């Protein structure tokens, strides 16, 4: 049941998401317009759209990565590579509530832990 | 059972394993030494290791599983030919076989999309 979700951020909103739906045959499964959100889906993997080899590497992707031990992953993180920690941990809620936080590996990539 | 699975490339691939390992705890599955390849997961989750300005996602690979890709690769060569960066083959290894295209989205990120059997 866990996975990872990569968020695409892109240029044109629409013509991103017309290449996925029309060509790619993905399917939208909802949205946050004013926010130029889409997630999607094609055939149960999903992936996310949010409209706007040199280091950092990844530019435009975040990977939303689902884990089970939110807390102790980031205490691992904490004691190893504090200064790879980019976003610290929170609370997001909408109740339901998702914790996590950001890291930048490296090469430059940014993964988003979280867990509901 | 579909995935998708990003295949990252490092500019140093011991220090890119040692990160995900020590650092944020994964397991190394296999490898592939003298291609500098590692398979790493986290609890169930995949990722390859590989030793904002067009194009985005520079350095990844995201090797995204289908369940019927010869129907895919027809639509896209209709309707997007120019977005082709692999064309349709069969991959085997001792037979396995699995068939993959690569196609380049308008920001441009690659996606290897991939049907075993």
């Amino acid at each position: 049941t866990l996975r990872v979700v990569p968020e695409l951020y892109c240029f044109d909103i629409n013509v991103s998401q017309s290449f996925f739906v029309d060509v790619l045959g993905f399917e939208v499964k909802y949205e946050r317009p004013d926010e130029e959100f889409v997630y999607l889906t094609l055939d149960g993997v999903d992936v996310m759209l949010e409209g706007i080899l040199e280091f950092p590497l990844g530019s435009g992707v975040n990977f939303q990565w689902d884990v089970i031990d939110i807390e102790p992953l980031y205490q691992r993180v904490n004691e190893s590579a504090a200064d790879s920690i980019y976003l610290a941990l929170e609370s997001k809620s909408y109740i339901a509530t998702q914790k996590q936080f950001m890291v930048q590996t490296p090469d430059g990539y940014l993964f988003r832990f979280c867990q509901d």
